[PDB]
């Protein structure tokens, strides 16, 4: 398991979550719905050395 992280760049919106996943595409698809929910939508990216994703409006 590991932590990832997403950084949410948005237009109103500067936020951060966290979640505890078995790998980075099942990070990423809580993250794709945790930005829905927030009202952000972008340009992804994710750094596999900080296991951080960034959606940035």
């Amino acid at each position: 398991m590991d932590t990832y992280k997403l950084i949410l760049n948005g237009k109103t919106l500067k936020g951060e979550t966290t979640t505890e996943a078995v790998d980075a595409a099942t990070a990423e698809k809580v993250f794709k719905h945790y930005a829905n929910e927030h009202g952000v939508h972008g340009h992804w990216t994710y750094d596999p050395e900080t296991k951080t994703f960034t959606v940035t409006e």
